[PDB]
C-alpha cells in the first residue's frame, strides 16, 4: 500500500516539476 | 494505522503543491 | 489516542493545505 | 484528562483552518 | 480545579472558531 | 476564592462567545 | 469584602453577556 | 507497478528539464 | 515498455542540450 | 526502435556540441 | 408537540426578520 | 415534518438578508 | 424537496452578496 | 437543476467579486 | 450550458483582477 | 466559443499582469 | 483569431517584464 | 502579423534584459 | 524589417552583457 | 546598416570582456 | 415621469446622507 | 437631465465621504 | 459638464482618503 | 483643467500614503 | 506645472517608503 | 528644479533601503 | 550639487550592502 | 570630495565582501 | 589618503578570498 | 606602510591557495 | 462675538461627549 | 482665546475617548 | 501651553489604546 | 517636560502592542 | 530616563513579538 | 543596564524566530 | 554573562534553521 | 561553557544542512 | 567532547553532500 | 573513535563523488 502511494507522490511531484517549468516560461516571456 | 496516514498526507501535499504550481502557472500569464 | 489524534489533525492540515491552493487557483484568474 | 483536551483542542482548530479555507475558496470566486 | 476550567475554555474557544468559521462560510456564498 | 470566580467568569465568556458565533451564523443565512 | 463584591460583579456580568447573546441568536433568527 | 512508474516519473523530469531549458532560452534574450 | 521511455528520456535530455546550447547561445551575445 | 533513437541522441548531442562552440566563439570575442 | 411548535416559533421569528428587513428598507428611502 | 420547517426557515433567513441587502443600497445613496 | 431548498437559499445568498457589493460601492464614493 | 443552480451561483458570486472590486478601486482613490 | 457559464465565471474573475490591479496601482500613488 | 473565452481570460490576465507592474512601479518608488 | 490573441498576450507579457525590471530598478536604489 | 509581433517581443525582452542588468549593477554597490 | 529588429537585439544583448560586467565588477570589489 | 551594427555589438563584446577581466582580477585578490 | 422622480429621490437620498454626516460631525465633537 | 443628475448625486456622496472622514478624525481624538 | 464632476468627485475622494489617513494616525496613537 | 487636477488627486493621494506611513509606523510601537 | 507636480508626487512616495521602512524596523523588533 | 528633485528622490530611496536592510537586520535575529 | 548626491547614494547603497550581509550572516546560523 | 567617498565606497564594499564570506562559511557547516 | 584606501581595500580582499576558501573547505566535506 | 601591506595580502593570498588546495583534497576524494 | 461662541458651543459639546460616556460606563456595569 | 479653547476641546474629548474605552472594557465583560 | 496640551492629549490617547487593547482582550475569551 | 510625555507615549504603545497581541492570541485559538 | 525607556520599548516590542508568533502558531494549527 | 536589555531583547527575537519557524512548519503541512 | 547570551542566541538561530529546513521540507513534498 | 555552546551550534547547523539537502532532494524529484 | 562533536559534525556534512549529489541527480534528469 | 569516523566521511564523501559522476552523465546527455 505505501510502496504505491509513495510511487503516486513521486509522480505528482514530477507533474508539479513539469507545471513550475511551464509557470516559469510563462513568467520569462 | 498512523503508516497510512503519513502516506495518505504526502499524497495531499503533492496534490496541493500541483494545485499551487496550476495557480503560478495563471498568475504568471 | 494521542497519537491517531495527531495524524488526524495532520491529515486535516494537509486537506486545508489542498484547499487553500484551490482558493489560490481561483483568486489567480 | 488535560492531555485529551489539548488534542481535541488542536483537532478543532485544524477543522477550524479546513472551513476558512473552504470560506476563502467561496469568497475569491 | 483551575487547570481543567483553563482547558475547557480553551476547547469552548476552539469551537467558538469552528462555529465562525462556519459563519464565514455562510457570509462569502 | 477569586482565583475560582476568575475561571468562572472566564468560561463563562467563552461560552458567550459560542452564543454569539451561533448567531453571527444565523444572522449571515 | 470588596475583592469578593468585585469579583460577583465581574460573574454577574459575564452572566449578563452570555443572556445578551442568547437574545441575540434569538433576534437573528 | 512500480517499474512503470518510475520510468513515467523520469520522462516527467525529462520533459521538465526541456521546459526549464526553454524557460532559460527565453530569459537570456 | 522500460526500454522504450528510457530511450525516450535520453532523446529528451539531448533536446534539452540542445535548448540550453540555444540559451548559451543568446546569453553570450 | 532503439537502434534509431540512439542514433537520434547522437544526432542531437552532435548539434549540440556545434551550437556550445558557437556559444564558446560568441563569449570570446 | 413542543418539538413542532418551537419550529414554528422558528418560522415565525423568520419572518418577523423579513417583515423588519421590509420596515428598514422604507425606512433607508 | 420539521426538516422542511428547517430549511423554510433557512430560506426565509436567505430573503431577509437580499431585503436587508437592498436596505443598505438604499441608506448608502 | 430539501435538495432544492439549500440550493435556492445559496443562489439567494450570492444574490444578497451582488447586493452588499452594489452598497459598498455607493458606500465608498 | 442544481447542476444550473450552482453554476448561476457561481457565475453570481464572479459578478460580486467584480462590483467589489469596483468599490475598492472607488475607496483607493 | 455549464461549459460556457464555467467560461463566463472565468472572464469575470480575469475581469475582476484587473480592476484589482487597478486598485492597487491607485493605493499605490 | 470557449476556444476565443479561454484567449480573451488569457489577455485580460496578461493586462492584469501589466497593471501589476505598474503598481509595484508605484509603489517601489 | 486565436493565433493573433496569443501573440498580443506574449507581447503583453514582455511589456510587463520591462515594467517589473523597471520596479527592480527603482527598489534596488 | 506574427513575424513582427515576435521580434517585437524579443526585442522587449532584450530591453528588459538592458533593465534587468542596470538593477543588478545598482544591487551590487 | 526583421532583419533590422534581429541585429538591434544583438545589440541589446551585447549592452546587457557590459553592463552585467559592470555588475560583476561592483560585486567583486 | 548590419554590417556596421555587427561590428558594433563585436566591439561591445570586446569591450565586455574587458570588464569581465577587471572583474576576475578584483576576484582573485 | 418617473426616470425623473428616482433621479430626484436618489439626489434627495444624497443630501439626506450630507445632512446624516452632518450631524454625525456634531455629535462625535 | 438624468445623466446631469446622476453626477450631482455622486459629487453629493463624496462631499457626505469627506465630512464622515472629518466625523472619524473628530471622534478618534 | 460631467467630465469636469468627474475629476471634482475624484480629487473629493482623494481628500477624504486624507481625511481618513489622519483620523487612522489619530486612532493608532 | 482636467490635466490638473488629475495630478492634485496625484499628489494628495501621495500625501495620504505618507499619512498612512505615518500612521503605520505609529501602530507598530 | 504638471512637470512639478509629478516630481513632488515622487519625492512624496520617495518619503513615504522611508517611512514605511521606519515602520517595518519598528515591527520586527 | 527637476534635475535637483529626482537626485534627492534617489538620495531617499537609498535611505530607504538602508532603514530596510536594518529591518531585515533586526528580523533575521 | 547633483555630482555629490549622486555619490552620496552611491555610500549609502554600499553602507545598505554591508547591513545586508549582516542580515544574511545573522539568518545563516 | 568624491575622489574620497568613491574610495570610501569601495572599502564598504570590501568589508560587505568580508560579511558575505563569513555568511557563506556559516552557511556551508 | 586614498593610497592607503586602496592598500586596506586590497588587504580587505585578501582576507574575504581566505575567507571564502574556508567556506568551500566547509562545502567539499 | 603601501610596502607591508602589500607582502601581507601576497601572504593572505598565499594562505587562501593552502586553504583551496585543502578544499580541492576534500572533493577529489 | 461668534468666533468665541462657536468655541464655546464645541467645548459645551466636548463636555457633553465627556458625561455621555460616564452614562455609558454607568450603564455598562 | 480660540487656540487655547481648541486644545481644551481636544483634551475633552481624549478624555471621553479613556471614558468610552472604560465602558468597553466593562460592556465586553 | 498648547504644547504641553498637545501630549497630554497623546499620552490620553495612548492610555485609551490600552483600555481598548483591554476590552479586545475581554471580549476575545 | 515634552522630551519625558513622549517617551511615556511610546512605551503605552508597547503595552498597548503586547496587549494587542494577547488578544490575538486568545483570538485564534 | 530616556535612554532606559527607548530599551523598556524595545524589550516590550521583542515580547509582544513573541506573543505575535505564539498567535501565528496557534492561527496555523 | 541597556547592556543587558539589548542582550535580553535579541534572546526574545531569537525565540520569537524559533516560534515563528514553528508557525511555517505547521502551516507547511 | 552577556558572553553567554549571545550563544545562547546563537544555538536559538541554529534551532530555527533546523526548523525552517524541516519547514521547507514538508512543503516541497 | 560557550566551547561547548558553539560546537552544539556547529551540529545543529550540520543537520539543518542535511533537512535542506533533503528538502532539495524532494523538489527535484 | 568537542574532539567527538567535530566529527560528527564532519559527517553529517558528508552525509549532506550524498544527499545534495541525489538531488543532483534527479534534478539532472 | 574518531579514527573510524574519519574513514566513513572519506567513504561518504567517494560515494558522493559516484553520485556526482552519475550526475554529470546524466546532464551531459
Amino acid at each position: 500500500q505505501a510502496e504505491i502511494l509513495k510511487a503516486d507522490a513521486e509522480n505528482n511531484r514530477a507533474y508539479a516539476r513539469i507545471l513550475e517549468a511551464h509557470a516559469e516560461i510563462l513568467k520569462a516571456q
